[PDB]
């Protein structure tokens, strides 16, 4: 799996996740307008944050941030909030990522993570279809 | 395998069921209107119970709770009741789950399980099409 | 593989048979009108008989009894036969089912079976099409 | 890989080979008219020979010997030959069927035949397509 | 993989080529006319060569020499040269096969080959569509 | 994968790259008008560099330069450059590849890949579709 990010603008920042027991930040690489950036899902990272007018494009299909196994989210207003829930036995939110406006969060599901919970004002997609939550 | 649950109201309610000999309930989420959840189908559970007015989206498609391998099973009419068969050489009811109008159950064959039986009014959903029992 | 039954009527009875070199009846479970009965092929399953009007619905298509590897046959008329080859060196009938008019065989080609024989008038559906014997 | 028999007439006639170094006739099996016969390609039967009028289907299409990876062999006339080459490092004919018109013949590629020549007046059929010699 | 060859006139010759480090000729078989061959790539033919009036029928399709992962050439003129080049660390030409008009190639990627060189006027066909060098 | 290489004009050059810790220039093939080039990507070649006039056909499509899992990369004016980032627990960049005016780079993500910046006014093709940087 694999993904396509371009920059509508400049400043435009792609935040890399760690795949593990531990959700944190992988240190993020900066777009200009007119560049690309061509990203797979590895062993080390397994979710990304994209921030800023840019050109999602992935199998499912293509997505605009700045108009109004693996998913998308999309943010149509602050406050969107996206949980992991841990696989086995026990089920908790380990992981707990906010989104803005125009933010968008690419997220497999992994070894640690089974299931997701998503709250808010919010685009989703899926290789099955698209789901808005309004 | 993996299913999108939707909530068209507060309260929706969706619980987790064991893999294995016995069958029992795994504690729940709830979910308030407009939150969404993106479970898989997983080495612990292996079937879900939702319940409320909730948008419940598959490979097979879309269904909706509130209008009036692994399989689907929706509620026309309390009184509707899936029954689990024994894989082996003896079969048997080893497990009984009763659905009230407006519940969905999702379930997968499993090692302990390899053929159920439906009994009441419901509707019915697999990879090679809908069926209604009234 | 799988397979799925539903009743339009009360009595109708599926079989179960046994995989292996003893090709005996399997006990069988009863449906009534509405209830459904969803199942698998399985190490100690390899055919059914269903008996009695009702709706058999598999990868293939859909079929109505009360009208007039696996494949399916229906018997339009009595005195349908269906014969087992033996795999291997020597092809002999080692079991040899009747069919009576409205039931409906589904079977698998196992370990001791690569080839089976059909006679009289009856309906015989396989993944490349249908088939007629009249 | 399986394929489908049905005769049009009595005293149709199916014959199979024995897969391996040596290519016999394995005892066959005579179909009256309305009997049908579904058989598979297994470790001692790699090829087959259908005598008289019946109806012919198989994954590529259906055939009428009466009318005007593996591979089928109708003879328009008499006199049709068909020669199995060796696999491996010498190239030389180990068997030559001889078809009458009407018969049809079934084989496969095998360990001991990598390539085969047809000769005179017949009709081939192949995954990617039909294939008439006149 | 396999392909087809019928021949529209006599003396059609169909050679063989052998698969490793040694490119030779492997002894031919001759095809009359309305004779058919049917041949696969094997551990040691991984090429073959055709020459004279014929229908080459394959996955991607079907040609005629007469009218003006493998591959297939066609030379449309005199003076067509297949050259092989080396897979590993070195890359150079270990065998230069020389096509006249009418004649074909077929020919397959194998340990030794990664990468060839066509040159002249001649009409190349891929799994992915086809090429005309003029 | 494998991809084809036809030339519109003398002295088209074709690059080979090495696939390791070490991104170096494997010595290259020249093409005259009217040649033809196919090579695969293999264990010591995963990109190409394509310079000059020529037509580049691949799974996704047909690309012409002199108009105006693996991607491409086509320069539509000069100052384009490609950055590889390495796979792993760090991200740098461990090479700088520049593309001038018409010149194509064919890359697959690697050991040592998992990541590219494309900069600069260039075509992008992948499996999903095309992408334009301007
Ligand atoms: N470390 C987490 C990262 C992750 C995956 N899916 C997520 C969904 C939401 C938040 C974090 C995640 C994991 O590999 O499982
Ligand atoms: N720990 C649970 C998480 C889970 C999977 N599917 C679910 C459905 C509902 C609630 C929780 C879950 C598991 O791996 O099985
Ligand atoms: N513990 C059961 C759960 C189950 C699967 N399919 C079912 C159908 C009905 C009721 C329960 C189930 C199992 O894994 O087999
Ligand atoms: N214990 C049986 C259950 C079963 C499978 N298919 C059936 C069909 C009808 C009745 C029972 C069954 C088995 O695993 O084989
Ligand atoms: N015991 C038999 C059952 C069977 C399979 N296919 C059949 C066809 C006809 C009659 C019986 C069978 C077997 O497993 O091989
Ligand atoms: N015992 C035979 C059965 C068989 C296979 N294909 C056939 C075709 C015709 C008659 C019998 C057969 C075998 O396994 O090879
Ligand atoms: N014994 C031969 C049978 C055979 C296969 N393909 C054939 C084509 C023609 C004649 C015989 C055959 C084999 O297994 O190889
Ligand atoms: N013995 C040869 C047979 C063969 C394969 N392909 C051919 C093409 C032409 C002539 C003979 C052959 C081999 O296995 O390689
Ligand atoms: N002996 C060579 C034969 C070959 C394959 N592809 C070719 C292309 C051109 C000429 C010869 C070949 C090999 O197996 O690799
Ligand atoms: N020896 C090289 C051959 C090769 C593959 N792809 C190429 C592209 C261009 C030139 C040569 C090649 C290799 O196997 O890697
Ligand atoms: N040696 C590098 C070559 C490479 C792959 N993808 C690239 C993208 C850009 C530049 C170089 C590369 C590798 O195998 O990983
Ligand atoms: N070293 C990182 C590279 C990477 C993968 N996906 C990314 C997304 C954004 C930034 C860097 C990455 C990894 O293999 O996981």
């Amino acid at each position: 799996n694999f993904f396509v990010i371009k920059a509508k603008e400049n400043g435009v920042n792609v935040f890399g996740m760690t795949r593990g027991t531990d959700t944190r930040f992988h240190h993020s690489e900066k777009l200009d307008k007119g560049e690309v950036m061509i990203a797979q899902f590895t062993e080390h990272t397994s979710a990304v944050k994209i921030r800023g007018k840019a050109i999602i494009q992935t199998s499912y299909g293509t997505l605009d941030t700045e108009k109004d196994n693996f998913f998308v989210i999309k943010a149509k207003e602050n406050g969107v909030n996206v949980f992991g829930m841990t696989r086995g036995t026990d089920t908790r939110f380990h992981h707990s990522e906010k989104l803005d406006k125009g933010e968008v969060m690419i997220a497999q599901f992994t070894e640690h993570t089974s299931a997701v919970k998503i709250r808010g004002k919010a685009i989703i997609q899926t290789s099955y279809g698209t789901l808005d939550t309004e």
